[PDB]
């Protein structure tokens, strides 16, 4: 568990958060693992009303897929390696961009993106307020026609 | 007023046979008809309790929904009276649209995204959603063309 305030989190301090914990291996650095199973190791750092915290260890093969989270705000931190973030547009040209080790972002409960791209043994802290109890995830029929699917976590 | 359902959340044909079967029963809402004569469609509840939420909707030519999804809710519609154009969003930007007709009646479970459009004047619908709908997500699009989901509170 982590020692942090009892409310909700901005994008702003949810970014200052996952910040700090980088510079803080204590808090973290056990939990580092990269199975031979194959598959996304998630780790839990924190969970309580207010807050969620994981650390993601990535494979090359990993993909997010397309997904909001419903009304959680969050902010990321890439402590070792790259990931790309990509974000929907309508028509099919997505924008991507290269996010490396030492650099993080935020976003409002309004965001809609895609975590890929990842060089193996990429790690990286993810932060959500409100809690990341739903999330939605975007798929697509073969006849084109978009749906969300609204999944716990 | 009450309606005899089971003591749980309805699947989408549990919710179609719904509007259908108030649709042929005109004494329960005929009074609630009511076209408004300013931007905001007329909604009227005719039930909401903690597994259904029936609404009857009287639509201007203008009136647009906006995408949207109902976020876990399952939902069915019957059009009554006039004809709703339904749209379906599809990547490229070619959506899918449908024209549904007075007694004519459509379901979707809880993934759908769609738009719902006026395409008669003095329309009028029944909808019935399970579980209530207590949240929407409504898209929307930067100049930049980026997409974004603004979870509102219904
Ligand atoms: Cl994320
Ligand atoms: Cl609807
Ligand atoms: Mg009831
Ligand atoms: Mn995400
Ligand atoms: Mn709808």
């Amino acid at each position: 568990e982590l020692d942090l305030p009892e409310r909700n989190l901005d994008r702003r301090e949810l970014r200052d958060l996952v910040n700090e914990l980088a510079a803080h291996p204590e808090r973290w650095a056990e939990h580092v693992m990269f199975p031979e199973e194959g598959g996304r190791h998630y780790a839990s750092l924190h969970r309580d009303a207010y807050v969620d915290v994981w650390l993601l260890c990535w494979r090359a093969e990993d993909d997010t897929g397309w997904h909001d989270h419903d009304i959680s705000s969050g902010a990321v931190r890439v402590v070792a390696g790259a990931l790309k973030e990509c974000n929907p547009r309508i028509g099919g040209e997505h924008l991507e961009t290269v996010v490396s080790e030492g650099e993080s972002f935020s976003f409002g409960p309004d965001h809609i993106h895609r975590l890929t791209g990842a060089v193996h043994g990429s790690v990286s802290i993810h932060a959500y307020s409100p809690p990341l109890w739903r999330l939605g995830q975007y798929s697509i029929d073969d006849s084109g026609v978009m749906r969300r699917v609204s999944v716990s976590y």
